[PDB]
């Protein structure tokens, strides 16, 4: 069902706010949303530039990409996510960032490394291991599954986690910086690497990576410093999601707290930006949602309160904004302060003129979860066509080429 | 100015609630509070059973005792404070213990430590160091002070924080058990010795005392785990003030945030009441207040609501619990879970029949902050007559005699 909806055009969310060396003219973004529409290759693809091109129409949005990998090692999905390694993805990339800078918007890309759970069949596809802070599985059936085709998931050496730092992410920032991004984002988040590293139920490392909250922390501060001096702090961004219980965090219910394990890496940022090496952002997930779905009113046991009396900079919030719509009491609230952002995924997903629908108050059209992770452009950008002209069968044959 | 309330009668305030093995039939609190009023060689007085006897008229109040010494290590203050270290001591508190049971109320006592803020004219004089978790000085003032008088501050050793365990607060447990106490708080708060080594301002050990926000709870937690198998968890209680600058703890403003120091520190807490160890109450301080005095609405930075997303037994909150009178909307929020006690700390102190008052609406005689710390009873026991027949004068020759 259709949502109807107040207007936001008079809302602190149409007034301009400064994010690192660029000012955004609405306070609503598209976060990072995972669609497996990218070539075999990992390459942008000709429906991802209609996509982001669609989205950007509002001058001064700011778009983050969907999770995009930083490396071979870093993947490990069966469906075809973009990759940001190679130069063939930078300058495919590029024709994309061209079409959102052409629109007075902007574009963040958020760089994701899988991790633990990486699909061992297609991992072994190149000669790779499923990695991870320590060895361990998000389930029962992920390390039997693992096994069987015989790739266990191994715990990455002192070494090969400098070479991420180093090497991996370095790479990839740069590659990032080729493309055209206005910023990048650390997948801090949903029991991907970095999580998995934040956290005592996936990191039991013995090394300077793992045993304190202060080691644990070490790899990402380590990559925000080394990184800050490479694409500079103004164009770095990272997200996290202290109480989602995605790919089976242990959250709440972890030998150390949320609270903990994210008040000591937010102040950690706070205090660089107190040197004058602030990050650009940091976008939290809303405990309203985990992953790529809803919590109930029952299992909510906390906030990302904290994360505004602890970082002093842009904050940018998402997870199911239209709760209590049509009135947006809690959006309302939330981006109060004037330095808070508010994403929408989903209803970005089909509402492809979203900034545009809430400024105005039109109704926000469904979206189709079966479609979120297809491979064709059914379901993907049809929704910006008229509904009286969309060919099911043609759309769903209508895989991604390449651009141009 | 006397304060106008609304009456609490019908409020949660009333509402039976378990506080360990004891019930409390009120949920107002008198929390601990510093009088000076003891005699020279550190026991209870005639007067301090009075000014307990008076506030326990309401069967099944919580009182808690102005911090006692544990030892004269532990001591510091040119005021006469009780202890509960000898047997003299335990007696003594005996007479009021058992006046406030006859009332069917209940008698916690705050054992403190004070360390690096001790006088160092009165350690002299007991041949004796200001101790630490480190060697340093509340202000620039109070360690040229120190060297003056050739007795500068000292970081205990190894050695001697493992007999504060067990020898120091070991003893101290069991004179308050002797002395009659249904329970004993850990003084962690206000910037001295546990609080100073908690938070990296004030402890810069290099043992397993200090290094890390685990190394530095380490003390109060072997305090924890030893003194339940001594006392009973259902015995023991702690307050902190995660935001209070008291004594010049950084609070907000240190290398490791509040948020960050405290989470870590309750959520092992509440792991070991998991494993049926959880110990009676959390006492904490909130924001409007820091040590003896107001924080105003501006410098407020923060709010003790993390501690009961990570607690799940009873929690202890006090500090100007008035300011939203004569509604108490705040009070009625912060209580509204039923497991919840409110602090009425200096309205108790000319507020001998507080919990009456509140009960029925009646207003709240003002207090007299210049008697707070005097060594007479003017100020002190006065406002339990009729203030017409008060003798200014022969109450301020009235000093502390002994009892019986
Ligand atoms: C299909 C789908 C794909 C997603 N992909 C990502 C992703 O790659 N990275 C990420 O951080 N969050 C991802 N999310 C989570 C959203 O960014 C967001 O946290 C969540 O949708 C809450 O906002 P919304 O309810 O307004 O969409 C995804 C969500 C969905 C439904
Ligand atoms: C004169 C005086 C002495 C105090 N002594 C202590 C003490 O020994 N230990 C303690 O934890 N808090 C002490 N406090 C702080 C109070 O317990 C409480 O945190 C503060 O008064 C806020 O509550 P109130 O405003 O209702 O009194 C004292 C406060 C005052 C005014």
């Amino acid at each position: 069902s259709s949502v109807k909806i107040s207007p936001l055009k008079d809302s602190e969310a149409f007034q301009s706010i400064k994010v690192g060396n660029n000012t955004l003219q609405t306070k609503i973004v598209y976060p990072p949303t995972t669609r497996f529409r990218a070539l075999e290759d990992h390459t942008p693809s000709d429906l991802q530039l209609q996509y982001y091109g669609d989205r950007s129409t509002f001058p001064g949005t700011l778009l983050i990409t969907e999770a995009t990998f930083v490396s071979p090692q870093a993947s490990g999905w069966e469906g075809a996510a973009p990759g940001i390694w190679t130069d063939k993805h930078a300058k495919a990339w590029k024709v994309i960032t061209d079409k959102v800078h052409a629109n007075g918007s902007f574009v963040s890309t958020q760089l994701i490394f899988l991790g633990r759970v990486a699909d061992p069949a297609v991992m072994k596809t190149r000669g790779l291991n499923p990695v991870s802070a320590s060895a361990t599985y998000e389930s029962d059936a992920a390390k039997e599954a693992a096994e069987a085709v015989g790739n266990p998931v191994r715990a990455l050496t002192t070494q090969e986690v400098k070479d991420l730092v180093y090497e991996a992410y370095t790479n990839a920032a740069q590659k990032a910086m080729d493309a055209g991004f206005d910023y990048i984002e650390l997948h801090a988040a949903h029991g991907y690497l970095l999580d998995q590293f934040l956290q005592p139920c996936t990191n039991q490392r013995t090394d300077e990576y793992g045993g304190s909250i202060e080691n644990r922390a070490r790899l990402i501060l380590e990559l925000i410093d080394h990184l800050s001096t490479i694409v500079g702090a103004d164009k770095i961004g990272i997200r996290i999601s202290p109480w989602a219980t995605f790919q089976n965090m242990k959250a709440h219910k972890d030998t150390v707290h949320p609270l903990t394990t994210f008040s000591y890496l937010v102040h950690e940022l706070q205090q660089r930006a107190d040197k004058g090496q602030g990050i650009a952002y940091i976008s939290v997930v809303e405990p309203r949602v985990s992953g790529n779905v809803d919590v109930s009113e029952e299992d909510q046991a906390g906030d990302n309160e904290f994360v505004s009396k602890i970082w002093k900079g842009v904050i940018l919030k998402a997870g199911n904004y239209s709760y209590d719509a049509p009135e947006f009491k809690t959006l309302k609230e939330d981006i109060a302060d004037k330095r808070t952002l508010v994403g929408f995924s989903r209803y970005f997903t089909s509402n492809p003129n979203l900034v545009w629908k809430l400024r105005d108050g039109i109704d926000l059209v469904p979206y189709d979860r079966n479609t979120f992770y297809s491979d064709n452009n059914y379901g993907y950008n049809t929704f910006s066509m008229d509904s009286e002209e969309v060919d099911k069968e043609l759309e769903i044959k209508r895989v991604p080429s390449a651009i141009e």
